[PDB]
């Protein structure tokens, strides 16, 4: 899913 990476968006910063 392209929200995936977003999870991972907010775990940098």
């Amino acid at each position: 899913g392209l929200s995936l990476l977003l999870s991972l968006g907010l775990k940098l910063l």
